[PDB]
């Protein structure tokens, strides 16, 4: 299963959503400010892109 996608820091969210559903059909794809706090629970179908002031994801999403 893929978990990373490092290819994404710097694109769009509609390039990462793009990019996250080919490879994982079934994601929940979530959109916070680089910085958000989170609580802990895991959720394998769950991606969180981690954004910046222009919607552009800053740092590598992670399955969670």
């Amino acid at each position: 299963m893929k978990t990373e996608w490092p290819e994404l820091v710097g694109k769009s969210v509609e390039e990462a959503k793009k990019v996250i559903l080919q490879d994982k059909p079934e994601a929940q794809i979530i959109v916070l400010p680089v910085g958000t706090i989170v609580t802990m629970e895991y959720r394998i179908d769950r991606v969180r892109l981690f954004v910046d002031k222009l919607d552009n994801v800053a740092q590598v999403p992670r399955v969670g």
